């Protein structure tokens, strides 16, 4: 198992601007003094015992650099090296400083539903290498899904943030309470059994508001938020899917649904006709179809 280096990271390290915060991690923009070339900064608080309020815990930060140590995926965020000092565990990862995919999109003039499924299934594509590796992400939601260089005609994804990822085994259960509501599976609210199953749902929720704009089942408390997850209570109100076709919603739905058995795996999702169409009928159907990027911009800004 590698060691984290002991060195002091600023002694390697050129720190600059905060990229952004969150809990128990600030990310820093940085740059290797002897290769030039600029990383991202991770630094993560560790825990002063174990009832400690603050602080991640050292399984949680050795989990997550395991599974970033594996993943190698033009999606995927890539780890470059581990520092470490008595009160932070510092990972140094690839740099992506394109912000975040709904900001993009945001300031688009227009977006057809095949533009739409370009990002999404870039998305998918991630997403199927971890699962292919048996890794399920569990904290997919917008501000996850950053763009490397927004200033090219398609801007390419990459998933961050594997700090809730956990390796599926065979056989064992495994149940948690974790995430941000508003994205996360009925099996997670109900502390029922989790897998792979979870990611499915929350790409289901990250598609349902990238064409509309309005969440599927955000209440106005978190209390009426996990209630309607639960109940799996949503709808496609005509005031914001006028302009969707049947088989955007045709994929929304078959991703939402409680049955963790029923719900598409990864593999369905991509061949699921509105992202891998059949005829060049359908073909055309997509790239008609447009998002409507007021009611987008109103619900993000
Ligand atoms: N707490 C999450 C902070 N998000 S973030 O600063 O944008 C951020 C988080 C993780 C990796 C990144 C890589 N490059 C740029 C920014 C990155």
């Amino acid at each position: 198992m590698e060691p984290f280096k002991q060195q002091k990271v600023e002694d390697f390290y050129d720190i600059g601007e905060e990229l952004g915060s969150g809990q128990f991690a600030i990310v820093k923009k940085c740059r290797e003094k002897s290769t030039g070339l600029e990383y991202a900064a991770k630094f993560i608080k560790k825990r002063q015992s174990r009832a400690s309020r603050r602080g991640v815990s050292r399984e949680e930060i050795e989990r997550e650099v395991s599974i970033l140590r594996q993943v190698l995926h033009h999606n995927v965020i890539t780890l470059h090296d581990v520092y470490e000092n008595r009160t932070d565990v510092v990972l140094i990862l690839e740099l992506v400083s394109g912000g975040e995919l709904f900001d993009f999109l945001a300031q688009k003039e227009s977006l057809s539903e095949e533009e739409a499924t370009s990002f999404i299934k870039q998305i998918l594509d991630g997403v199927n290498y971890l699962h292919t590796k048996k890794i399920a992400h569990f904290d997919l939601k917008p501000e996850n899904i950053m763009l490397l260089d927004k200033n090219i005609p398609i801007p390419h994804i990459k998933l961050i943030d594997f700090g809730l990822a956990h390796e599926i085994e065979d056989g064992v259960e495994f149940k948690n309470i974790f995430g941000t509501p508003e994205f996360v599976a009925p099996e997670i609210v109900n502390y029922e059994p989790l897998g792979l199953e979870a990611d499915m749902w929350s790409i289901g929720v990250i598609t349902y508001i990238l064409l509309s704009g309005a969440s599927p089942f955000l209440g106005d408390t978190k209390q009426e938020t996990l209630a309607n997850i639960t109940s799996v209570s949503y709808d496609f109100d005509e005031e914001f899917f006028s302009h969707t076709s049947e088989l955007a919603k045709d994929f929304i739905r078959k991703l939402l649904v409680k049955e963790t058995r029923k719900r598409l795996t990864i593999q369905e999702a991509l061949r699921h006709p509105w992202i891998t169409p059949v005829d060049n009928q359908q073909a055309m159907v997509r790239r008609e179809s447009v998002v409507n990027l007021e009611n987008f911009r109103k619900q993000y800004v």
